[PDB]
């Protein structure tokens, strides 16, 4: 009664996500719905650790979506989220335009890059870095870091759980089952950006995770390969910090996102 109901945006595991209205104000929302019994990590009253990690981030402004409100219902949780209008998903965005320039990617990354900081100050880890959950606004040149239903509480010591993104996830994974926050998303900052400027994923099949051998289909720059191959260490200790990916040759000079837009979008 709050919300004015619009079309389906998109379901999967991570539930059903309904474009939507603030009849208020008319601002444009999405409406995300999550059953109760699809629901494996609670936090705190208890609720979705997807309610707890969005609010710990949703303070401020940054490149990551906001909670505007959410609801239970006696099955679900009701999200009420922002909706940046107009918007085209990571995924859908390369699948239509192929690999990105470099300088584009550069942009992109950079604003990622940005945004996975702001989480993990905000003591909370994504677990799910992927293009599928970054939004582009695509008349600011903006992106927005979506789906923390997979998230965690940031902490220093080992983690045993994952249910993200396995051609995302990292050798130390697939092969032992921990791996460590930070390195952990490191690795899958190395994946997005190969599948920016290549237009696809390095991996497909658990071994070549494992192997981390990385092959260039496209035409891209040694220093953006640098990074990459930096990114996708086998040994998670081998990784960048945020700060040496920041300060790598290859993310210099990125342009504004305005700028961004302009020139890209
Ligand atoms: O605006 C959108 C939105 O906020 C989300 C979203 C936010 C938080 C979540 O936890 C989640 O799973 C999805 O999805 C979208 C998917 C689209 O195709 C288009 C959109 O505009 C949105």
């Amino acid at each position: 009664s709050q919300y004015q109901v619009g079309p389906l945006l998109g379901s999967g595991g991570f539930g059903s996500v309904y474009s939507g209205i603030r009849v208020s104000d008319n601002l444009p929302v999405a409406i995300k719905h999550v059953e109760k019994d699809r629901i494996s990590d609670w936090g705190e009253t208890r609720v979705p650790m997807e309610v707890v990690l969005l609010k710990k981030v949703s303070s401020g402004f940054s490149g990551v979506i906001r909670l505007l409100d959410w609801f239970e219902r006696p099955d679900s949780f009701v999200l009420i989220l922002e909706r940046p209008e107009p918007v085209q998903d990571l995924f859908d965005f390369i699948t239509e335009r192929g690999a990105l320039q470099e300088e584009l990617a550069r942009s992109f990354f950079w604003q990622v890059l940005e945004a996975v900081r702001h989480c993990h100050n905000c003591g909370v880890l994504h677990r799910d870095i992927k293009d599928e959950n970054i939004l582009i606004d695509l008349n600011r040149g903006e992106l927005k870091l979506i789906d923390f239903g997979s998230g965690a509480l940031l902490k220093d010591t080992v983690y045993t759980d994952f249910d993200g993104t396995r051609v995302y996830s990292p050798p130390e994974w697939i092969r032992y089952h921990r791996y460590h926050g930070r390195s952990a998303a490191v690795w899958s900052l190395g994946i997005l950006l190969y599948d920016m400027v290549c237009g696809d994923i390095p991996f497909e099949h658990d071994e070549e995770i494992i192997r981390g051998q990385v092959f260039f289909r496209q035409r891209v720059s040694s220093e953006c390969q640098h990074l990459i191959r930096w990114c996708l260490a086998l040994r998670p200790s081998d990784r960048p910090t945020f700060e040496e990916i920041q300060n790598h040759p290859w993310m210099q000079d990125v342009l504004l996102p305005q700028e961004t837009a302009e020139i890209h979008l």
